[PDB]
DNA sequence: CTGTTTTCCACTCGTTTTT
DNA sequence: AAAAACGAGTGGAAAACAG
C-alpha cells in the first residue's frame, strides 16, 4: 500500500541526516532527540516534490536501513 | 554496583524492482 | 528466471537511567 522513496527524496533525507549528524548518530553523540527527529520529519513532509507523507518511524527506519545496507554517503 | 527503562542494530520476511 | 534492492517487523544487544 505504501509507496517507496524516490531518488530526490532519498537525497533530501540524506542531506537532512548529514546536517543533524551530531544529534541522531550515536557515533557522534560521544538536547531532545525526539524533537530533532520530529524536525526532520516535518522538513521532509513539507518539502514540495514529496511523494507521500511519512511518520517518524518510517523516516527512522530509512535511516537505519540506509546505514545497514551501506548506502548512506555521509 | 543492581535492577529497570530506553535506544540502537543484525537478522529476517514478503514483496517489488533490477540484472 | 535469478538476484538484488526495498519497506517493514522483530528480538536482544547496547546504552542511558534510577536507586
Amino acid at each position: 500500500l505504501t509507496p517507496r522513496f524516490t531518488a530526490e527524496e532519498k537525497e533530501v533525507l540524506y542531506t537532512l541526516f548529514h546536517l543533524h549528524e551530531e544529534v541522531i548518530d550515536i557515533k557522534h553523540r560521544k538536547y531532545s532527540v525526539r524533537e530533532t527527529w520530529d524536525k526532520i520529519v516535518k522538513d521532509f513532509n513539507s518539502h514540495p516534490h514529496v511523494s507521500a507523507m511519512r511518520n517518524i518511524k518510517q523516516i527512522q527506519k530509512f535511516w537505519l536501513n540506509s546505514r545497514l545496507r551501506k548506502q548512506y554517503p555521509y
